């Protein structure tokens, strides 16, 4: 009840793209398992669609940010392993236990708590223990703390020691040796434990792309690369091609000539610099399109190159074109028309805005469609 | 299946705020009716809650951007009039006609196509005719086109001539007199009609706040002001107080000391200036908190004023504080703690981001809760 199927504005998600992206990243790292990280409604691309595409692409498990996102997948019909990579109130451990959802914990006392929640229910909880190696967001910060926590899960019959893992801060980036640092930090914080977990995993998109040999990549936690976006800072060249999954289109709802000097948009600050035609489409910055995307190209279906002008409004954008355009004509905001294309990267460049932030702004109000 | 009820991160929506806001706006303008404009999941604030707060506050009708939003309102159990202020595919006119939803049209052939959709169904559709007086988004551009359209709905017994309206581009603003321009333009395009609509309306928050006397304000199409946000450019003083409706809180999930020179966040670019404590909360930019919100104050429940450091990640944020803080402690990102307050405006100032854009960024992943 968020999407608007009767509004001719859509996000297109290419199946063939996602398939290629996982293949090429998996190839680069000779991974055995690909974990599709579809947190935040699949990086705002649309979870039901991306989850499906991910499995089609060959992912075999999921990573989500929180329990409720994990619940949603189960409710979607998926039976594959699901890791919650954020932290969870132990009071709600029972839900994860009942739906085979693996939960991360960063504290011995929270582990204890989650186990006591399950005491006597006949339920069992898979547990993961993130180790903080330098990101400093979550995880154990000392071998001693880690070893104690492992001790606790071994003494709790309702818990399974599913995994240990850590996350990189600069695998995205020319900063090797913060990568190497986190890796020696792992060795420090993690060397011979009193017992092993079922699995360990380390790699995000960055690791898999630019540092495949630094560390074990049998299990890859693949988020952004899936969506065909190069998020590196600065933009680093890759050992392969990503093809972006999402394109953004809508059909003209209002069409009119406007005369030189006519003001457009809130503030009345854009004035047409000559006679032409103004084209109104039904997506705005409430759909996720950059609040300051005005001045962006926009590829009309007839092969014209228009430009967003006036404000980008909440629900509507206005486009200036030289030649008449009929209502119903689709306009591509992101994607390809002929030999012209507009990318998320063009968008980032134009708005002086992070591509990671832009790829993540799309609201559920836009109707999603899977293609090729 | 979007909201995260088990995650301790919420949007709180102040009943007393919305009530005061509408009251104060209604009073300044002496409106007879107030139309809550709740497009875009109610400016990203949360539709089911804002609709309910809107009615409690004294709104007696709704305005939305599109048919599907109107549909959702109906499916929330609301029976009050609903005006769709965007344009709609005539093929879907029946859905509106079945649910007592008023629909805008900017064209004679669309009015005719919609009437023909209804012929023989026994249904009746309420139609509004937006007149473009200088915003140049949608609406009729000539008296000739307007009258030909008024005649068409008159000739069609499946249609009711519900309203004519127009929207201002600069009521937000000190550019009076583009205001006056639009008003003379109204006169120009609109003088002696062959038949009058049931109603006409003109005013948005801007008109109602800064230009109440310029034109009839019996019906006010109240958007931004309802949420207690002053969106004027440049920030203009008002003849009343707005009190912002939304605050943003979340409970600490991970808490640790960190030592001088420790790096935090993606890029490892923040270094702790001294020995301190790092507080991790479960909200990130995927929830709508500004992507470059790092450096913001964050008001911990114990009275401490912390700061967001490292990245604002997708789902999490890290906060540096001088003194240790227990897991489960709430942090206020937007709102008030003791004699300290952080507002949406503080956020716009700090991020150099439009406050209209920021107020519209919140994802449905955040749990909504109504307070006072
Ligand atoms: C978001 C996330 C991922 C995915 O990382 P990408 O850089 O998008 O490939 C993997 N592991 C954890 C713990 C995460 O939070
Ligand atoms: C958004 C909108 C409103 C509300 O405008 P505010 O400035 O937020 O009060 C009123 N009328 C129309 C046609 C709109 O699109
Ligand atoms: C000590 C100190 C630091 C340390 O940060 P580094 O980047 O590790 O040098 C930073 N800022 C201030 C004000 C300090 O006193």
């Amino acid at each position: 009840n968020y999407n608007a199927p009767h509004r001719h504005a859509v996000i297109e998600l290419s199946q063939s793209a996602v398939v290629h992206n996982l293949k090429v990243i998996k190839e680069n790292t000779h991974a055995k398992e690909i974990m599709a990280v579809l947190k935040a409604n699949a990086f705002s691309h649309g979870l039901p669609e991306m989850a499906s595409l991910s499995i089609t692409a060959g992912a075999t498990r999921f990573g989500m940010a929180m329990l409720d996102e994990a619940l949603t997948l189960r409710d979607l019909g998926y039976i594959q392993p699901i890791d919650v990579l954020g932290l969870t109130d132990p009071r709600y451990a029972r839900l994860a236990a009942e739906r085979n959802i693996t939960l991360a914990f960063s504290t011995k006392e929270s582990i204890k708590a989650a186990a006591e929640q399950l005491a006597g229910t006949g339920l069992t909880l898979k547990v993961s223990l993130p180790v903080d190696t330098g990101l400093n967001r979550i995880g154990f910060k000392s071998r001693e703390d880690l070893v104690a926590a492992i001790q606790e899960v071994s003494a709790q019959d309702t818990l399974i020691f599913q995994s240990m893992w850590t996350h990189f801060a600069t695998a995205d980036t020319p900063n090797v040796d913060y990568v190497d640092f986190q890796i020696s930090e792992w060795q420090r914080l993690t060397h011979d434990l009193p017992v092993e977990p079922n699995e360990k995993h380390f790699a995000n998109t960055g690791i898999a792309t630019w540092y495949p040999e630094k560390i074990n990549t049998d299990i890859v936690r693949l988020g952004i690369g899936l969506f065909g976006i190069n998020g590196s800072v600065p933009i680093m060249s890759m050992p392969f091609e990503l093809i972006p999954a999402l394109s953004l289109k809508a059909k003209v709802v209002n069409s009119k000539p406007l005369k030189k000097g006519d003001a457009v948009g809130y503030g009345a600050e854009y004035h047409a610099p000559n006679d032409g035609y103004l084209i109104t489409i039904p997506i705005g910055h409430s759909d996720g399109y950059p609040f300051n995307g005005s001045g962006m190209r926009a590829l009309v279906a007839d092969g014209q190159i228009g430009h967003i002008v006036g404000g980008v409004a909440m629900d509507q954008s206005m486009i200036f074109v030289t030649n008449p355009v009929a209502v119903g004509t689709t306009v591509t905001l992101i994607g390809r028309v002929g030999d012209q294309s507009i990318t998320m990267q063009d968008l980032a460049e134009h708005t002086q805005s992070s591509i990671v932030a832009l790829m993540n702004d799309f609201a559920p109000r836009l109707q999603r469609i899977i293609v090729s």
